[PDB]
C-alpha cells in the first residue's frame, strides 16, 4: 500500500509521540527547541568562550597551587627536627586528608553539569543553600589570604636574597611590605589580562620549577669536597640511619611539626575552582585532582628522604675543621665520615640540617636555579590563589545568598570576569601583606581550607545517606564511611593544630549557616537535604505503622471540611487548637465543576494552599478532591485520605446555617454525609456560629461576620468551657474540651460540666460525675446536675418548631396512598407524620435541651455538647436537620461531639 | 398526654442512647451488668484483702527503709572528716536527688489506677516493657543485696556490743556470719507471716528509733563532767566553729564523704513498692513519699549539726585532764573549755570525732536506748528491702517478660503473697551475708538504685516529651525539665562513685535493653514511646510538606493495585525491588459486596494484613476501600490516599490475563482505569506474566503459577534487563530499570538498551542515545538500533490478531446505520471499523514490536518497554486490550511504562 521506502523512515514519524532525544531535557535556550519538545500527557491522551583541557585546567593548576614555600625551604627543617620516618608519616597523614577530600570532590562532580565556583558551587548543589553560602564565603576569604601569605613568602625570600649581597632600601619588614606590594600589583596585573595569559604564565612557571627539582636531585648526586663542610656529605647509609628518629631539638614537637606543614597541602582544589571554564568537567576535575595529589606527595616525600639522607643535622662549618686529625673514637654520624660537623652541640654552630634555611640550594648544583624555583612555587601558588577567590566569589553571588555582596557578580568581557572580586581579592591580600607578620594568621586560613574539605566530605556522605535516585554519580572509587571518616578526620585535624582557631571557625561556620537559614533565599537546587527529609518521613511513617493501638495512646485525627482553607478560619483555628501537637488534622476540599478545568485548579490550588498553610503557621495538610457533589468528595476523603497508621477517624463539619434558604438536595446531602461518617465509624464533630463560617465572599453584617471569623485567634480571656456530656460516646466531648484548655489561649478557660439526673437523687448523681471525672484526671469548676430534662417545653416554642417544619412535611395522613408514595419516591427528605409522632420525645428533648442552653450556659466562651444520632432510614434529612438547628440555635459558639463510641478515656494505666 | 411522673423520672430511660456512668469505662470482670453497658454506634445508627492507708501503708514504710546503718554510727564520722557545712552539702545533694526522684515517681503514680508492684510497675506501664524488665530486674537485685547489707550490719553492731564484754564464740567474721544468718531467718519468718504482723512490727521498730533519738537529743543538752575527757563538751560555738571547715584527716575526699553517705538516702520507693496493697494509690505515694523524704532530710542535717556542735574531732581518753590552771597558749578549740582532748596530734588519741564510732551512744544519756534505736533502724531497713524485692520481682514474672522467671509470679493466701519470691531473696541474702564483706558490693547496689532513679526520672521526661493526650497526671508539682535534670544527675551520680561500677550497671541495663527488645513479648500498655513514635512521624511529615520539589529529588511513589496483599506474590515484590528505600509504596485493595459485611470485612482485612507486611520485612501501605466496582476504589485511592507530599504519582497494576474469557464490562472498567491514570496525571506501569499473578485460589499449570510466583525472590543471576525505551515518557522507562539494579538481587543484570533509528544513521543514532544516557548516569551494557521497524508484520501475524479481534468488532460498515449506533451506545467498548482503518499503523506497530522482542529479548531476565498511550474517546477499550496483549505475548517477565511526561532525570546538578 506504500513504496518500501516509505516502510524505511525514521522511526516516530508516524505518531504525535516522540522519541527520547537530548534535546528533550536540555533545558538551554538553544533556538527554543524547534524540534525538542515532546509533548505532553495531555497533548497524546486529550480528546480530539575559552575552555581548558584536564591537563592544562586541573592538573597543573592543583600541582602548581599545592607546591609552595615548604617545597624548597621547610622541607629540610621539618626531616631535621622528625627523622625521615617521622616527617614521611607526617606527609603521608596530610596527604591521606587531602586524598578523601579529592575523592568526595569527584565524587560530588560527577554528577551533573558544574557551573561556576569549584568548591562553592558543588557544595552548594550537593548540600543546601546554608552550608553553600558559608563554605563559600570561609573558602573565598582563605584563598584571599592565601594570596597574601604567599606573596609575603616570595617577598621574604628575596629579601634574604638581596640580605646575601650588600643591596638593601629600608628595614627588613619595610622592604618585605614594598617587595610584597609590587608583586601583589604584577600578579593583579596578570590576572586581569585574561585567563590564558595566566595559564601561559602558569606552564613558564611550572617548567621553571621542574628545572629546579632536577637540577636539586642532579646536585644530590654529585659531592664536592666544598660542600663537606656543611651538613652536605652526599649519599651515607651512616647519615640516614642517624638521621632516622625524631631528633626533636627545639621547644617543638610532632603536633607542631605537622601543623607547620599541613599548608603545603591545600592546593587541591584549584582545579576545581576553574570549573566554570573547563571544556568537560566531571572528566578532567577527578582524575586531574587526584594526578596532582599523587604527583606532589611523591615529589614531597621523595625530596624529604634526599635530603635526610645526605645531610646532617648539625654541622659547624669551618673549613679549618676537617679531617679529624687520623684516628678517632667519635660515634657520632659526621664522625664516621669526617671530621666536619663536630662540637656543635655546646657552640651554636652557624648551619646545618637543623639551623640552615637553604640546604636545598646548597645541595643543588646551581643555587640560583633553586632560588628560581623558589620564585617560581611561590609565584605560582600565589596566581592559583588569586585566581580562585574571586571565582568562587562570583559563583556565591550570583546566588544572592548574601543580597549585599550581589555588586561583586558582574562579568566583564568575552569570558564573564570577575573584576570587581579580583579587585577586592588584591585588596584583601595588600591589606594583609601589610601586616607583613602572617604567623598567626596562618592557623585560621589552615583551619578555614580543612572546614571546606570537611563539609565536601559531609556533603559526600549525606548525599550518600539519603537515597534520592539523582545521586547516580559517575566517579565510582568512593565510600560514605570514607567519606565520614574523612570529614571527621578533616575536623580532628583542624582541632589539633590551634584549636582556639579551630572554635573560631566553627563558630563562624555556625553563625553564617544561622544567618542563611533565617534569610531562606528564595531558591530550591535539590540539595541532599530535601531528599533526607523525605526519607526521614517515610521511614517513621513505616515505624508507626507497626505500632498497636491503645486507649491512653489515642489521638483526634480530624479531617475537617473546610472547602478552601482561607474560606472559613473560625473552623479551621478551632480544629488547630485541639489538634497542634496532639493529633493529625487534614484540609479536605471538594473540587466540583468540568473535570478538565478541575485538574488544572486543584493542580493550582495544591501549591497554593499548601504554601499559605505553611506561611500562616497552621500544622495542617491541604487534602484537594475532585468530586460531582460534597458527599462523594467526603466519601473519597473518609476511604483513602491519609497513610498508614496516621489516617483520620474524626469528621469535623460546619453548620449548614442556610438550611431554609436552600435547596434541599444539598441538605439531604449533609445529612448523607453525617451518616456516611457514622456508618464508617468516624466521630462527627460540627460547629456552629450565628453568622456563619465563611468569608470568602466578604454593611453591619459583614462587620459583624468578620469579627467572628477573628474571634478564636486572640487570648479567649477566661469566661467559661461549658460541656453537656449527656451521652457516653467513649469520652470525645469531654476529651475535646480538655485538650482546648491544655493550649496557651484557652488556660484561663475553666470547664464546667453538665449532666443530666434524677430530681431526688441530685447529690448522688453529682458525685459519682466529679468522682468519674477525677479517675480521668480531668480538672473541673463546678458540676450542675439538671433534673428539668424531660419536661415539656414551652408551648410557643414547639409551636415556632412546627411553623419551621410545616414546609418540609409530607402530610401522608391527609392524602392519598398512592400520591404521598409518588411524593415521598422522589423526595426522600419529606417528613413522614409517623416519624414525627414516634420521635415527639426527642423532638421535645431537642427544644427543652436549647431552652436549658439558653438558660444556663448563655455566657459561656465555647460550649461543647452531645450530638444527636439520628437512626438511618427511620428519620428524614429534614428532620435531622430541623432536630440540629432547634438544638443549637441562638447560642454562643457551640460544637455538637458524637464520637466513635470506643472508648478514648481511661483511668487505667 | 402524662402524669406528673414520667416527666421528672430519670434521664435516659426514653432513649437506647445512655448516659456517661463509670460502669461504661470499667473493664473489670466484676461489675459487667446490663445497667453498666454502653451502646454500640451501630446499635444506635444501624436501621431497625488487706489495705493500708498513706500513713502506715507509705509514710511510716518510707521513713523506716531511709534510716539505716549511719544514723546511730557513721554520721558523726561523716560530720567530722568533713565539716558542717561539707557534710549539711553532701546530705543536701542526696536529698535533691532522691526529691527530683521522689516528684517523677509521684507523677508517674498519678496517671491512672496502679494494680500491683512498685517501680517497676510505673516504670514498665510509662516507657515500655524493655525498660520495665531492665529496671525490674535490677531493683529487685538491688533490694535482696540490700537486705543482706542491712543484715550484715546489724550483725557488725551486735558483735561489736558482745565485745565489749567477754562475749564470743568465733572469729569476729564468723560470728557476724552466725549473727547475720538467724536475724535473715528471723526476718523471713515474720515477712511470711503476712503483712498486718509486719506492719506492726514496722510500727514498734519505727518507735524505738523515734525514741532513740529523742535520747541522743536530751543527752547532748545536759553535759556531765564524766564524758568531758572524750570529746563531749556540750554546745559551746567554740567547737562549732571549729568543726566548722573541712579536716579530711585520713586519705578520704569529698567524693568518697558522699559515696559513703548516700545509701542512707536511699529507700524512697518502699511505699510505692507496696502499691498492690495501698487502700489507693494515686493519693497515697506522692504525699507519703515526700513527706517522708522531708521528714528524714531534717532529721538527718539536724543531728548531723548537733553531733558537729558539741563534739570535738580529736580526744583523749585520759581522765586525767589538762589545763589545771595553766595559761591559755593553744587556739585549739578543746584549749577554749580544758585541757581535755588535746596532745595526740602525733600519737593517736583514743577517740573522738575523727576515731570514734559510737559518740551518739556516749552523747546520749542513756546508751542502751541508743543500742536499741540502731538495732531497730538496721533491722527496719532490712526488712523493708526484704518485703520491697518479691513484690517486684512477682509483678515482673506476672508480665511474662522473662518466661524463665514464670514460675515465681505464683500467690499465696487470701492476699496474694510471693513465697517463691520471699524465699530467693531470703536465698540472696543469705548468700551475701555468708561473704560477709559487703564493703565492695554496697557501689553496686547503689548504683542500682541510682539508674532505677534515673530511668525514673527519663520515664516523666519521656511521657512529657511524647505529648500523648492521656498522659494527664494528676500530681501538679513536677516539670519535664526538672525531671530531666533529675536524670542526669543521677547517672552523673552514679558515675562520680565508683565509676566501674557505673560501666558496669549501664552494660548491664544495656544487654537487658536487647535482650527484651528482640524478645519483644506480645505485650501492649501503651507507653510513651508508642506516643513518641506517632508524635515522630507527624513531625516529619509536616515538615516535609513544606519542601518544594525538584526534578533530581524525584521518587515513584507507586500505587500498586494488588488487592489482596499476599494474593499476588510476583507483582508485589517486583514493585518492592524498586520501591524499597527509594520512594513510597501503597498496596491498594477494593473490596466489594454488601456494605455492612464489608465494612467488618475490611476492618479485620486492615489488621491481618498490615501485620502481614510487616512480619514479612515489606516497606508497605495497605490501603482497604470499599467500593461498587474496581474503577471507583481506584479513583478513591488516587484522589484521596496518602498525606501530604508523601502520596502516589504512579498506578501499578498487573495485566488482565483472562481478558478475552471475561466480561467486556470488566474489561471496559480496566482500560478505563487506565484513563483515569493518566488523566489524574499519573504513571501507569502494567506487569505482565505469563501465567498471571493470582495465586490465592492454588497440576502442572498450578505448579508453574507458584514457580512464576516465587521466581523474583531470589538472586536473578547473570541475566540482563532489556529496556525498550522507545517514546520519551520523561524517563521514568528508565528509571524503573536503574531502580533494580541498583538492589542486591539485580546486581548481576546488565541494562541493555534498545531505541528506534533510522537505516543508513545507525552508527549515529547509537552514539546519540550513548552520550545522551552517559550525561544521565546510568550504565548500559550495550545499545541495540532497530531500524526495521514500521515495517508490515508478518501476514500470519495479522491475521491471528484479526482473528481475535473478530468477536468485538462493531462491523458499522456492514450495519444499517441504526442497528450498528444502538449496539455502540449499548456496547460502548464495540471495536468500530472507522478507528481500525484509522489506527492500522498502530496495529501494526505492536505486532511488529512484538514479533521483534520476540526474536531480540526472548532471553532476557525481565522486559521493561514504552506503555503505549491510546487517546480517549478514539480507541475502543476491547482495541487498547488487544493493543496491549498483542504487544506483549510469549515473553519473559515484560514491564509497560508510560510516565508523567514530566522529566525525571536530568544532566544538571
Ligand atoms: N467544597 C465545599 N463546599 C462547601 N462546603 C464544604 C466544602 N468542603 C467542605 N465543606 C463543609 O460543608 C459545609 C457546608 O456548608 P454550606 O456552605 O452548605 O452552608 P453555609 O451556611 O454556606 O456554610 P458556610 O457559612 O461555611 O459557607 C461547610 O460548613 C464546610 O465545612
Ligand atoms: N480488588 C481487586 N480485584 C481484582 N483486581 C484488582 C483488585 N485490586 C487491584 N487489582 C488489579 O487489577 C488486575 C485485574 O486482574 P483480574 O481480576 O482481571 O484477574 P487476571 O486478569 O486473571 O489477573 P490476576 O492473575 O492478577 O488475577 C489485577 O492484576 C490486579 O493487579
Ligand atoms: N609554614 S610555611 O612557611 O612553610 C607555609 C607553606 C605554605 C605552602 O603552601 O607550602 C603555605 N601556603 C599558604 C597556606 C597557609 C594556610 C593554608 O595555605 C603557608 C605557609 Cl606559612
Ligand atoms: N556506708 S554505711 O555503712 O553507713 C551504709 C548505710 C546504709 C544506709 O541505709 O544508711 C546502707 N544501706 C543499704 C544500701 C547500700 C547501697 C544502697 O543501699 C548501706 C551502707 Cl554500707
Ligand atoms: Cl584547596
Ligand atoms: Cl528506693
Ligand atoms: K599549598
Ligand atoms: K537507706
Ligand atoms: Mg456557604
Ligand atoms: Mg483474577
Ligand atoms: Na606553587
Ligand atoms: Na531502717
Amino acid at each position: 500500500t506504500h513504496t518500501n521506502t516509505y516502510y524505511l523512515r525514521t522511526f516516530g514519524h508516524n505518531t504525535m509521540d516522540a522519541v527520547p532525544r537530548i534535546d528533550h531535557y536540555r533545558h538551554t535556550a538553544a533556538q527554543l527547541g524547534e524540534k525538542l519538545l515532546r509533548p505532553s500527557l495531555a497533548e497524546l491522551h486529550d480528546e480530539l568562550v575559552v575552555k581548558f583541557g584536564w591537563i592544562n585546567g586541573v592538573l597543573v593548576r592543583c600541582m602548581l597551587n599545592i607546591w609552595g614555600v615548604m617545597l624548597f625551604i621547610r622541607l629540610s627543617w621539618i626531616v631535621g627536627q622528625a627523622g625521615i620516618g617521622l616527617s614521611v608519616l607526617v606527609i603521608m597523614m596530610a596527604t591521606v586528608v587531602t586524598t578523601i577530600t579529592g575523592l568526595s570532590t569527584s565524587a560530588i562532580a560527577t554528577n551533573g553539569f558544574v557551573r561556576g565556583g569549584g568548591a562553592y558551587y558543588l557544595i552548594s548543589r550537593s548540600l543546601g543553600p546554608e552550608f553553600g553560602g558559608a563554605i563559600g564565603l570561609i573558602f573565598a576569604f582563605a584563598n584571599a589570604v592565601a594570596v597574601a601569605m604567599y606573596v609575603v613568602g616570595f617577598a621574604e625570600t628575596v629579601v634574604e636574597l638581596l640580605k646575601e649581597h650588600s643591596i638593601l632600601m629600608i628595614d627588613e619588614i619595610n622592604d618585605i611590605r614594598i617587595i610584597g606590594a609590587i608583586t601583589v600589583v604584577i600578579l593583579l596585573g596578570i590576572s586581569v589580562a585574561g585567563m590564558e595569559w595566566e595559564a601561559k604564565a602558569q606552564i613558564v612557571l611550572l617548567v621553571i620549577l621542574l628545572l629546579a627539582i632536577g637540577d636539586f636531585v642532579i646536585g644530590t648526586f654529585i659531592p664536592l669536597e666544598s660542600k663537606k663542610p656543611k651538613g652536605f656529605f652526599g649519599y651515607k647509609s651512616e647519615i640516614f640511619n642517624e638521621n632516622f628518629g625524631p631528633d626533636f631539638r627545639e621547644e617543638e614537637t610532632f603536633f607542631s611539626v605537622f601543623e607547620i606543614f599541613f599548608p603545603a597541602a591545600t592546593g587541591i582544589l584549584a582545579g576545581a575552582n576553574i570549573s566554570g571554564d573547563l571544556a568537560d568537567p566531571q572528566s578532567a576535575i577527578p582524575k586531574g585532582t587526584l594526578l596532582a595529589i599523587l604527583i606532589t606527595t611523591l615529589v614531597y616525600v621523595g625530596i624529604a628522604v634526599s635530603v635526610g639522607s645526605c645531610v646532617v643535622r648539625d654541622a659547624t662549618g669551618n673549613v679549618n675543621d676537617t679531617i679529624v686529625t687520623e684516628l678517632t673514637n667519635c660515634t657520632s654520624a659526621a664522625c664516621k665520615l669526617n671530621f666536619d660537623f663536630s662540637s656543635c652541640e655546646s657552640s651554636p654552630c652557624s648551619y646545618g640540617l637543623m639551623n640552615n634555611f637553604q640546604v636545598m640550594s646548597m645541595v643543588s648544583g646551581f643555587t640560583p636555579l633553586i632560588s628560581a624555583g623558589i620564585f617560581s612555587a611561590t609565584l605560582s601558588s600565589a596566581l592559583a590563589s588569586l585566581v580562585s577567590a574571586p571565582k568562587i566569589f562570583q559563583a556565591l553571588c550570583k546566588d544572592n545568598i548574601y543580597p549585599a555582596f550581589q555588586m561583586f557578580a558582574k562579568g566583564y568581557g568575552k569570558n564573564n570576569e570577575p573584576l570587581r572580586g579580583y579587585i577586592l581579592t588584591f585588596l584583601i591580600a595588600l591589606g594583609f601583606i601589610l601586616i607583613a607578620e602572617l604567623n598567626v594568621i596562618a592557623p585560621i586560613i589552615s583551619n578555614f581550607f580543612l572546614a571546606s574539605y570537611a563539609l565536601i566530605n559531609f556533603s559526600v556522605f549525606h548525599a550518600s545517606l539519603a537515597k534520592s535516585p539523582g545521586w547516580r554519580p559517575a566517579f565510582k572509587y568512593y565510600n560514605m564511611w570514607i567519606s565520614l571518616l574523612g570529614a571527621i578526620l578533616c575536623c580532628i585535624v583542624m582541632f589539633v593544630i590551634n584549636w582556639w582557631a579551630a572554635l573560631l571557625t566553627y563558630v563562624i561556620v555556625l553563625g553564617l549557616y544561622i544567618y542563611v537559614t533565617y534569610k531562606k533565599p528564595d531558591v530550591n537546587w535539590g540539595s541532599s537535604t530535601q531528599a533526607l527529609t523525605y526519607l526521614n518521613a517515610l521511614q517513621h511513617s513505616i515505624r508507626l505503622s507497626g505500632v498497636e493501638d491503645h486507649v491512653k495512646n489515642f489521638r483526634p485525627q480530624c479531617l475537617v471540611m473546610t472547602g478552601a482553607p482561607n474560606s472559613r478560619p473560625a473552623l479551621l483555628h478551632l480544629v488547630h487548637d485541639f489538634t497542634k501537637n496532639v493529633g493529625l488534622m487534614i484540609c479536605g476540599h471538594v473540587h466540583m465543576g468540568p473535570r478538565r478545568q478541575a485538574m488544572k485548579e486543584m493542580s493550582i490550588d495544591q501549591a497554593k494552599y499548601q504554601r499559605w498553610l505553611i506561611k500562616n503557621k497552621m500544622k495542617a495538610f491541604y487534602a484537594p478532591v475532585h468530586a460531582d457533589d460534597l458527599r462523594e468528595g467526603a466519601q473519597y476523603l473518609m476511604q483513602a485520605a491519609g497513610l498508614g497508621r496516621m489516617k483520620p477517624n474524626t469528621l469535623v463539619l460546619g453548620f449548614k446555617k442556610d438550611w431554609l434558604q436552600a435547596d434541599m438536595r444539598d441538605v439531604d446531602m449533609y445529612i448523607n454525609l453525617f451518616h456516611d461518617a457514622f456508618d464508617i465509624q468516624y466521630g462527627v464533630v460540627v460547629i456552629r456560629l450565628k453568622e456563619g463560617l465563611d468569608i470568602s465572599h466578604l454593611n453591619v453584617a459583614d462587620q459583624k461576620l468578620l469579627e467572628a471569623s477573628t474571634q478564636f485567634q486572640k487570648k479567649q480571656g477566661k469566661n467559661t468551657i461549658d460541656v453537656w456530656w449527656l451521652f457516653d460516646d467513649g469520652g470525645l466531648t469531654l476529651l475535646i474540651p480538655y485538650l482546648l484548655t491544655t493550649k496557651k489561649k484557652w488556660k484561663d478557660c475553666k470547664i464546667r460540666v453538665f449532666i443530666g439526673g434524677k430530681i431526688n437523687r441530685i447529690d448522688h448523681d453529682r458525685r459519682a460525675m466529679a468522682t468519674l471525672l477525677s479517675k480521668f484526671r480531668i480538672d473541673f469548676s463546678d458540676i450542675m446536675v439538671l433534673g428539668d430534662i424531660n419536661t415539656k417545653p414551652k408551648k410557643e416554642n414547639i409551636i415556632a418548631f412546627e411553623e419551621i417544619i410545616e414546609p418540609y412535611r409530607l402530610h401522608e395522613d391527609d392524602k392519598e396512598q398512592d400520591i404521598a408514595d409518588k411524593m415521598k419516591e422522589d423526595e426522600p427528605w419529606r417528613i413522614t407524620d409517623n416519624e414525627l409522632e414516634l420521635y415527639k420525645t426527642k423532638t421535645y428533648r431537642q427544644i427543652r435541651l436549647n431552652e436549658l442552653l439558653k438558660e444556663h450556659s448563655s455566657t459561656a466562651n465555647i460550649i461543647v455538647m452531645s450530638l444527636p444520632v439520628a437512626r438511618k432510614g427511620a428519620v428524614s434529612s429534614a428532620l435531622y436537620m430541623a432536630w440540629l438547628e432547634a438544638l443549637s440555635k441562638d447560642l454562643p459558639p457551640i460544637l455538637l461531639v458524637r464520637g466513635n463510641h470506643q472508648s478514648v478515656l481511661t483511668f487505667y494505666s
